[PDB]
């Protein structure tokens, strides 16, 4: 079992203007779980000039 | 097994305006286990000029 | 098992303004487990130039 994930960025200018994340990167070379129940009510709000 | 994550980021200018994060990078070899179940109401608010 | 994880940032002007993270990175190689349950009301506010 070989996995690969490859990601690039070139910018000569970049942005973000908010963000929010919950899990990110899991890697589990035997097994992995996720159990996601929230009671969720997040926000994410942004003015901008860019 | 072989699990790989390759990522690169090139900028003249890079700007991040707010961010939030609940679980980051979570490597088990043998094995992962989340049990995500907050009470979430978390903000992300932001004003910029880049 | 091989579990590999690879970033790379590079930049002539970079600037977050305001980030927030409650679990940053976990390695285990036998196993790994998450319980993230909270009441959480958390806040990330930015007012920026740049």
């Amino acid at each position: 079992v070989q996995i690969i994930n490859k990601k690039l960025d070139l910018s000569n200018v970049q942005s973000k203007c908010g963000s929010k994340d919950n899990i990110k990167h899991v890697p589990g070379g035997g097994s992995v779980q996720i159990v996601y129940k929230p009671v969720d009510l997040s926000k994410v709000t942004s003015k901008c000039g860019s």
